[PDB]
């Protein structure tokens, strides 16, 4: 409820709620000494004759410092001075609240960012891309919204309260008497309207997370939709989760409209209810009626505002945070990596009692075990889906295993140290996602240029005849996934991506698929001739590429064993 | 810069606005009416002595339907009546408001995703995923909002148009005094804070699209930057735009609150310097003195109101427009396609002439020629990068030729018939993208389910083995991506995908490029034996796969020649 939002607020956001909460507080206190200095300012006008009565008002006159005149500049100048440091107080409450509430985006965001690029691989591979980008897109938004609304009720209840006292103060009576009647108000303004929105902010949380997992899925499948023709079917799909949306959204706007409009209604009702009870009986006359009626109407115009306020805030406390914070609570308390240790590779690498299955599946090893020494370069081969990546997978630094442990220089490869020992590993992982830039980045990925480096590896991957002849050359762009590529490209692309890394331990895994024979050959030509001080590991369902491959292993239904 | 606004809107929310337009005219007449109505009405209190003077007033009390303390109930009820009315009025007004200004981004979007699901192929080649998502949900929401402040500006506007005309009538010099006066500070207003709103809105525009990329491809790159190690430096690329988007809705939202502060102090400001201007030297003497306070401060009190407003307004109409109204207006002049003729193909498949190079690109093929007879089954192969996936995809529905024609049956194939003519494809890509759901969907893609259609699909794809030992079987969702598969899992559900279509030219570039000799083996023999009715085209770079071949074509950097 609030624990979740205090969990999700740092430890220095919610320093920031509290410092607002009390700046908040003291600009209760300044506007209402602004709605009250506007009354004794106004009643010294056309009848000084208050400057002789009243305990209160009649003490002044006695200093004799001025005359009678000269008494109205001393309150003239105070009272102008003290509403333009009203303004410029407010201006800054303001700046600090927009300070907080849109900067909760960047707080947040990248904190949600982090706990997601932060998880196990497969942890990340039981999740949803869409969902991810419906979080840190939208989601967070939302919350920042719903900050400034929780904030906004804050300030607005801590005013009401002011007021409430300083109400209480000049004729209880009425005060008194009219906090009940507006309390029931919002009772019933609440009880009959908040189930309302909270049905459709659970309505719009779904049907956000809907479109967003259609929109990109449909984008990810566009050439075999065209082909398909039934462009108008995801179309219509679409529509189902655009109408519920927007439908939320409406009814939401709808219902913040009609607070203020019934507390305009029933409160001018009662106003004129009241007074048509007192044309007959009257509790209060002579000045008793001037000082009822007029005290009344300004309490009540200056009140109204701030309960409607109060309403909407609480309603749409209602409508996100309910159904949407949940979705940034869920997020924060995840499975996260850690760590830092340091490892070392100069002979042998042993699997050991391995074992694997996922989260809840059967296992597809049990106990196998293999010893890869360094710069052995072995290969494995099976039939399609027996585990072969997934084994890979496991002795790379993802994929913790169930049973075994992997030793790097018999050194158990865990958490404490997988970080410095996933920095080993060159990929090329057979289904390759290129970003859309220069074919010079993804090859670097991002990290530093070294020029002649760079040009080694595109020599290295046989790209060098394709960059040379592409009009701006290796800063040539690449298209969204390497779309404006070919196949072969990309994969020459992913080879040298790995090659740009630098080795120790580089995998394959049908790295010269897309390639034809002939280029396959040359590539494996330029890589056997290099990867003879490190370790290297080929997975190819066609042979040739196994061709230097030492020890050839095979799994089975079984645990995997030696081949030649 | 509203002709875009009004390309956006359909012919029908156009006269739904100006149906909006008329209402707030008449909601406006009525809310100044209340106001104006409740003058008179409070006018007979303590002292009833003006049914007895004014001209207008006096002319009521000799009605003699009744005393004169039986007038005060007929006016109440007519007053409990009208303001009632005005209550169902004002909600009713707003909720056409929230329903139709939160409600065009079910319309609008859907218009959206429609041109872009509606572009030819090459033409979305060079589109950004990432851009579209936000251009579809980011800047949709972003332009609803919107359309509902250019909305409230219209509405605005008229009221204050409305209201000085009142003022106008009643009590004319301070009237334009604070005419004068008011427009002079919204002028100052507007022309101070309408640059920092145009910088900063473009700024939030920018940061959201380099914003939503970085989520996108790393999101998509996650196995790489997991073990590469550099999962942050990807967070910090990240931390950059949320924070400079974050520092852009700051100052959207601390400048919008700063024409309500400078109005009200200043407002204050005017009401005691005038006071105060009259004190020594007045220019009323016995009459006025209340006359033009009351009034003027009572209708001051409702124009500082609207006139925030329409400036506030006016301002995210700076903000929001500027940067994705101009999206939406470029996103809605797009190329998009045609077509609806039939196209029957009984006999060959002539190319003829074929020239093609990427829309502003050196040209891959220059007057080649072909002609596929029925049910011929060629193949095509040439070395990584020269161009046979593009060929392909001409003799295919997508991509249209520069000079080529391509005719079915002597009959030429263009956006007139393209519709019809793609609906014969089963494609296979080399890259397959399984949305995450059933096994039994991407299969069917959505066209239902023709259980002994699947179940066949199934064994044709040799995947029978696969569905049979897993738990939920033919049911079991198939991963992000197709990532809770293997490769060869998803090239054999991709072929079941364009074998479920129907046939009639059957193409495959790359379909077993993921499965081991002995599988394609399997599959391309359960093809072969059912292919023999209608055409195909297999591209594989991979021997045996073109052993069945027919004829067998070659790509160079000139045109094609047949090779045996
Ligand atoms: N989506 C695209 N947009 C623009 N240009 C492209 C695109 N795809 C390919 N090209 C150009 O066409 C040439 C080869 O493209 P492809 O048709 O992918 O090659 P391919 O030989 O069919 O595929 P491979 O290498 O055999 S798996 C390249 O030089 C590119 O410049
Ligand atoms: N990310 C994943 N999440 C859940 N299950 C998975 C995942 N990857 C693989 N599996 C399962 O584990 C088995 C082995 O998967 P893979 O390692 O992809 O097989 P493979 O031997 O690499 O396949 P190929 O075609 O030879 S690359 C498959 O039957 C899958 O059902
Ligand atoms: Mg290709």
């Amino acid at each position: 409820m609030v624990k979740k939002l205090f969990f999700i607020l740092s430890k220095e956001d919610k320093n920031f709620l509290f410092f607002l909460l009390v700046f908040s507080v003291f600009v209760s206190f300044i506007e209402t000494f602004a709605i009250s200095l506007v009354m004794p300012f106004i009643t010294l006008a056309s009848d000084f004759s208050y400057f002789d009565r009243n305990k209160y008002l009649i003490s002044l006159k006695e200093y004799l410092n001025i005359p009678v005149f000269e008494i109205i500049v001393y309150f003239g100048v105070g009272l102008i001075v003290f509403y333009v440091f009203r303004a410029l107080l407010n201006a800054y409450y303001f700046h600090l609240l927009a300070r907080f509430s849109k900067g909760r985006k960047h707080a947040i965001a990248y904190k949600v960012f982090s706990k997601f690029l932060n998880i196990n691989y497969e942890k990340f591979t039981q999740k949803n891309q869409s969902e991810i980008l419906k979080s840190i897109t939208g989601e967070v938004y939302n919350l920042s919204t719903m900050i400034s609304s929780f904030l906004l009720l804050m300030s607005e209840i801590f005013v009401v309260l002011l007021l409430y006292a300083l109400m209480l103060l000049i004729n209880y009576k009425i005060t008194l008497f009219l906090s009940i009647f507006m309390v029931l108000n919002a009772f019933i303004l609440v009880k009959i309207l908040s189930p309302i929105i909270k049905k459709a902010g659970l309505r719009r949380e779904e049907a956000m997370k809907n479109f967003f997992e259609i929109l990109n899925t449909n984008l990810n499948n566009f050439k075999f939709i065209k082909l398909k023709t039934k462009e108008d079917g995801v179309l219509s799909l679409f529509k189902a989760q655009s109408e519920a949306f927007s439908k939320a959204n409406i009814t939401n706007e709808s219902v913040a409209a009609v607070p203020r409009i019934y507390l305009e209604g029933i409160g001018f009702c009662v106003l004129v209810f009241i007074v048509v009870f007192l044309v007959l009986k009257n509790e209060s006359d002579i000045s008793g009626i001037l000082s009822t009626i007029s005290i009344f109407v300004l309490a009540l115009y200056r009140l109204m505002p701030s309960a409607n306020r109060i309403i909407t805030s609480y309603h749409d406390l209602l409508y996100y945070h309910s159904s949407l914070n949940i979705i940034y609570q869920n997020l924060r308390q995840e499975e996260e990596n850690a760590a830092e240790g340091k490892l070392s590779f100069n002979q042998e690498l042993k699997i050991c009692n391995l074992s694997f299955g996922y989260e809840g599946k059967k296992y597809l090893f049990k106990n196998l075990n293999l010893n890869i020494k360094k710069g052995e370069k072995i290969a494995f081969i099976g039939e399609s889906g027996c585990g072969k990546s997934t084994l890979v997978d496991l002795i790379i630094g993802l994929l913790k295993p169930k049973e075994g442990q992997i030793l790097i220089d018999k050194q158990e490869l865990n958490a404490s140290n997988a970080k410095n020992y996933r920095q080993k590993i060159g990929y090329i992982p057979q289904n390759i996602y290129l970003f859309n830039d220069s074919i010079a980045k993804n090859i670097t990925f991002g990290d530093a240029v070294d020029e002649e480096k760079l040009n080694k590896v595109i020599k290295q991957a046989n790209l060098e005849h394709f960059i040379k002849n592409l009009p701006q050359g290796v800063q040539t762009k690449v298209g969204d996934g390497g779309s404006n590529l070919s196949g072969g490209q990309k994969q020459r692309i992913a080879i040298a991506r790995a090659l740009y890394l630098e080795p120790e331990i580089l995998v394959l895994d049908q790295a010269t698929s897309a390639l034809d024979t002939q280029s396959e050959a040359k590539i494996m030509d330029e890589i056997y001739k290099i990867s003879k001080d490190k370790t290297m590991i080929i997975i190819a369902h066609r042979l040739s590429t196994i061709t230097q491959c030492d020890k050839v292993y095979r799994l089975e239904h079984g645990k995997l064993k030696e081949e030649k």
